[PDB]
């Protein structure tokens, strides 16, 4: 953890904290633990990639876990929407066009517009309070879900089953940036500018999506 860590607003740190739960949900993880099951099954299938982004994920939740070690997560209520989105993906990995449930509301809409958008925020606001250590771990994370997005893309067959799936998960992904306003305000940005970015990147994944 930064040695600067304390030495930080609290406001910041807890708009940190709070943030950083959604990529470490420690008061409630518990509650999706079949999710490492159905993740290794499916990724010892697809067996390419897909066993990479596996540990990828997990390297994450240890960055997080240690981390805060001396300021823990587990204070931090998730929002609601936010619990339905994965109570929602632990439903997907069970489905029969797993692949491209998973790939539609995991890697479009869960890395491709929220965690950019968490790790944007992350990245800026640990840049601009010093914190270096817990900076270059968004660094690093941001460069990972590209290439986690880009293997999402790979995943999708049916353009058109995907762009939909995307169009009706985004308003669960904009709901949950909303329930957030208390906590990220502080940090000195606009909810309304967050979702016109969250648009743009529902955009640009539809592109892509389309653009195969
Ligand atoms: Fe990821």
């Amino acid at each position: 953890m930064d040695k600067n860590w304390f030495s930080t607003p609290q406001e910041i740190r807890e708009g940190i904290k709070y943030l950083s739960a959604h990529f470490y949900p420690a008061s409630i993880m518990d509650r999706w633990k079949i999710l490492k099951k159905l993740s290794f099954e499916k990724a010892k299938i697809i067996a390419n990639y897909s066993l990479q982004q596996v540990i990828e994920e997990i390297e994450h939740f240890d960055f997080f876990n240690e981390y805060f070690k001396e300021d823990p997560l587990t204070t931090v209520r998730l929002p609601p929407s936010y619990i339905k989105l994965f109570d929602g993906l632990v439903e997907d990995f069970q489905s029969s066009r797993w692949r491209e449930n998973i790939a539609t509301r995991f890697h479009m809409i869960t890395e491709g517009v929220l965690a950019t958008v968490g790790l944007k925020i992350l990245n800026e606001t640990s840049r601009k309070y010093n914190l270096l250590k817990f900076n270059e771990g968004i660094k690093r994370i941001i460069e990972d879900e590209a290439r986690h997005v880009s293997f999402g893309l790979s995943l999708i067959e049916d353009k058109e089953y995907a762009v939909k799936r995307v169009e009706e998960l985004f308003p669960l992904a904009v709901q949950i940036v909303k329930e957030g306003k208390d906590k990220i305000e502080p940090l000195g940005y606009s909810i309304q500018e967050l979702v016109n970015l969250m648009e743009e990147l529902k955009k640009a994944r539809i592109n892509k999506i389309l653009g195969s």
